[PDB]
């Protein structure tokens, strides 16, 4: 899988839409999303397209403290990428992902999806969520059984501050977790 295949690529049985942080370059970043991009096509291997939210999403660090904590640009362009996805592909099984800002993107992005949209996203995960506390612990408008917000002992982004500390950047260990969550939501 590569970073833009939701776009650029064939229809595919799984579709992970994934939105950076900690302004990583490139449309899927370099650790968490590549990572758990990966992980999902050696458990479901070749059934896996992979699609990173940007470029519009310029994953900003002054985009944190804007309203919804991140930018309506990058809002806008995830959304447009899970309707995408719902016509492109009816058939695929949606994964959302997002890490640090770009799990505010997923926040901002998903409430306002159709009912026919969200039945078709079968699970969201969410690392180091700077939304968690603004938004009690879930996606509005969203199943809290199909969203896991993964959030590291002492990462204090999750408490509704952004306090930066080392256990902000070790969402790499929490990725196996994450892949093993999604596996009991898809096929």
């Amino acid at each position: 899988p590569g970073d833009n295949d939701l776009r650029d690529g064939p229809c595919k049985d799984i579709t992970f839409i994934f939105a950076r942080g900690s302004t990583e370059p490139g449309l899927m970043g370099i650790t968490v999303g590549p990572d758990t991009c990966d992980e999902l096509n050696r458990e479901f291997r070749g059934r896996v397209a992979c699609q990173g939210v940007g470029p519009r999403y310029e994953a900003s660090l002054a985009g944190n403290f804007l309203p919804r904590g991140t930018t309506q640009a990058a809002i806008d362009e995830a959304a447009e990428l899970f309707n995408l996805a719902h016509t492109k592909c009816p058939n695929t099984q949606i994964v959302g992902g997002g890490y640090s800002q770009g799990a505010a993107v997923m926040h901002g992005a998903i409430p306002g999806l159709s009912n026919a949209v969200k039945d078709q996203i079968k699970g969201v995960v969410l690392y180091g969520d700077t939304r968690n506390e603004q938004d009690g612990g879930r996606i509005p408008n969203f199943p809290t059984d199909k969203t896991n917000i993964i959030c590291n002992p002492g990462d204090l982004v999750c408490d509704g501050t952004l306090i930066l500390t080392a256990a902000h950047f070790t969402y790499g260990t929490r990725v196996r977790g994450a892949v093993d969550w999604l596996e009991d939501r898809l096929s």
